[PDB]
């Protein structure tokens, strides 16, 4: 550590000494991070991250940056981890006791926004993004900001900025659920349907992990270690960034390969809130004007 | 404070002992904040900006979505700073040493990518935005957590992470000039073109003196102290924000009045990077395909 360790108690207890040595103290940084299990752990699933992450890259290796960015993000998160992942300020301990893991709120500002611009524009053939977009992006950096923020207090104050991050959170989650509705109706009727419903399912499922991760680690209740949250973090991480890139590129390849053989051959179907999404088709004999009750 | 601030120098100002009360210490905290005058002239310019913001919020209150929400945060961000500025979190005291406003950084996370997206619709027609402007939002995004993670840090490591955030910051700066250019020669000949002008000199002016006040602040070398560099980041605030946010909305009245009383008249004109921009015009007698050299 670079914080102060050695103390002495004096006076029955009443009392800490310290060197002066220009080192900061407080006992509560000293907890433990938790068991060498979960150490252990948490050293294993990193290393399958990082390489898997390094492997993703190269993979996309073989327009398509978002896979890149985020991948890269990640890979680099690791060295961080590697070398300073308890060193300040990957953790910060502040003068209110709390340890708040900088890293991964840093890390989810760098990549959240980038996998919503993905989600965007799944099939990535738009050039262009619509307002809701932009509001799906705003939502979720004041998500983080008061989620970090939250982390970062104690008490009322956490509560307060936690559920700030709650409602703008819904609001990301609805929007985004409606991206993935429009997504499912725009893409060819086979094999691109399905990899649009497995991501709708990742997607949820693992950015709704989050704040029960949070809830349950040590910026909550503390029934999480540092090294239990770690952990699962890292797996809901493979689910969210790894596991839901590669999907990305695959289905973006299953766009291009229909596009390739077939062209680009639209239909109107609208939606009826009433919406209206231009459905993908597969021969001329389809250019009408199909709808769809909900 | 809510950490220790009493605390006795034992065997010659080698030991410190303070108060088991579970608090934590560090002589770093403790270096005053600055002068008086200095606090005096903060609180000053924090109630004018309070005030303005409020004023603007409800000027603005006579699409339209960006000045609000900018002016929203500003106001929310005096309140926390009136009742808790240099409570935790509002600054960070970390165990390294490190004050960290934090209260900015995260101001800057909500408002920041919002001017951005403005910035991007400064006529406010359009309702689309390219591939380039998500490029603005994640490179500004970066360099905001990039500086955040510098000042947190010490040493090396908060160079390093100072760079990438100029890296970032720079190619932050280039795509919005490139916007502005596109935007110049966009807007109808008159006033519109007058505003937009004054935009870009504010803009990169205001956003440009932000490095800078990292650079001279705690969180650099020092030269500033804490409340030296609250009173400069609320002046360039006013400027990046208030009044630039004040402009784009007369911006947006002026280019409402030319299509009400003119209509929407488009020619295509090409800048030759060579890159075409679509022109709004007053009569019909235009409706050509003008370029211009630069
Ligand atoms: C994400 C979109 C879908 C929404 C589903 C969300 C997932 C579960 C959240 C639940 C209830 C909110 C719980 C609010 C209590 C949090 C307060 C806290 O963190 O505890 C601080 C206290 O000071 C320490 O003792
Ligand atoms: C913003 C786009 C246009 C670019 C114009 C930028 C404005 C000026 C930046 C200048 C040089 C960079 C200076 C790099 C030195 C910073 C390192 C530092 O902060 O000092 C840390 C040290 O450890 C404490 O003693
Ligand atoms: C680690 C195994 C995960 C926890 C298993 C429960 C246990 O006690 O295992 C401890 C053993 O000493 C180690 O494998
Ligand atoms: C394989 C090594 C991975 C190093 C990280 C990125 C490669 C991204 C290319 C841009 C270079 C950025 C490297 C950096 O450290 O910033
Ligand atoms: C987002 C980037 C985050 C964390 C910043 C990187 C972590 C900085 C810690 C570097 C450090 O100070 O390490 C000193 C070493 O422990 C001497 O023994
Ligand atoms: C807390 C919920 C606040 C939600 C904050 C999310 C705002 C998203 C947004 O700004 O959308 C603008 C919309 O286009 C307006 O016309
Ligand atoms: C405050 C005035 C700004 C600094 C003026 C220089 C000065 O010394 O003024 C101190 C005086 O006591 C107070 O006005
Ligand atoms: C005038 C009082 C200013 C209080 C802040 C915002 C009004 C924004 C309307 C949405 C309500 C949010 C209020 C809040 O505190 O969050
Ligand atoms: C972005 C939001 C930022 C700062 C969070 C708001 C600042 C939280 C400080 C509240 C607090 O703990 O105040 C206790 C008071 O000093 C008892 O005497
Ligand atoms: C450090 C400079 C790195 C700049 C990081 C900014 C990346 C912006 C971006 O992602 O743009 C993607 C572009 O469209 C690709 O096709
Ligand atoms: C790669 C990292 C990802 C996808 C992180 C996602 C994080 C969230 C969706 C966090 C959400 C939260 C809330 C919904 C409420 C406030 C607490 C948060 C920040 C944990
Ligand atoms: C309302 C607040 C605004 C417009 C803040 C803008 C801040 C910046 C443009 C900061 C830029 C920086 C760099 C260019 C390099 C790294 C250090 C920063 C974060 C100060």
């Amino acid at each position: 550590m670079l914080f102060q360790t050695s103390y002495t108690l004096e006076n029955n207890g009443s009392v800490i000494c310290i060197p002066n040595n220009g080192q900061c103290f407080c006992l509560a940084w000293l907890k433990s991070n938790g068991t060498n299990a979960e150490k252990l752990a948490a050293n294993i699933l990193q290393w399958i991250t990082f390489a898997l992450s390094a492997l993703c890259l190269m993979f996309y290796g073989y327009c398509g940056w978002e896979e890149i960015y985020v991948a890269t993000i990640e890979m680099i998160k690791f060295i961080i981890e590697y070398f300073h992942e308890f060193d300040e300020p990957a953790v910060i301990y502040s003068s209110n006791g709390n340890k708040t893991v900088w890293l991964r709120y840093a890390e989810w500002l760098l990549t959240c926004p980038v996998i919503l611009i993905h989600l965007s524009n799944l099939t990535g053939l738009a050039n262009d993004y619509n307002k809701r977009t932009m509001g799906l992006l705003v939502s979720d950096i004041g998500t983080i900001v008061w989620g970090t923020t939250a982390a970062l207090s104690k008490g009322y104050v956490r509560v307060i900025f936690f559920l700030m991050g709650l409602c703008y959170g819904i609001y990301t989650f609805f929007n985004a659920a409606k991206v993935y509705i429009e997504a499912y109706h725009t893409v060819p009727k086979g094999r691109c349907r399905q990899v649009v419903t497995g991501m709708a399912w990742l997607f949820f499922v693992s950015w709704g992990m989050f704040p029960i991760l949070f809830i349950l680690g040590p910026e909550g209740f503390g029934v999480l270690s540092v090294y239990g949250s770690t952990v699962g973090h890292t797996i809901i991480d493979l689910m969210s960034k790894n596991c839901w890139g590669l999907l990305g590129h695959y289905l973006r390849v299953l766009i291009h390969e229909h596009i390739l053989i077939h062209g680009d051959i639209r239909k109107t179907t609208k939606l009826n809130t009433e919406i209206e999404v231009e459905t993908l088709v597969e021969d001329e004999a389809e250019a009408g004007a199909v709808s769809s009750e909900d």
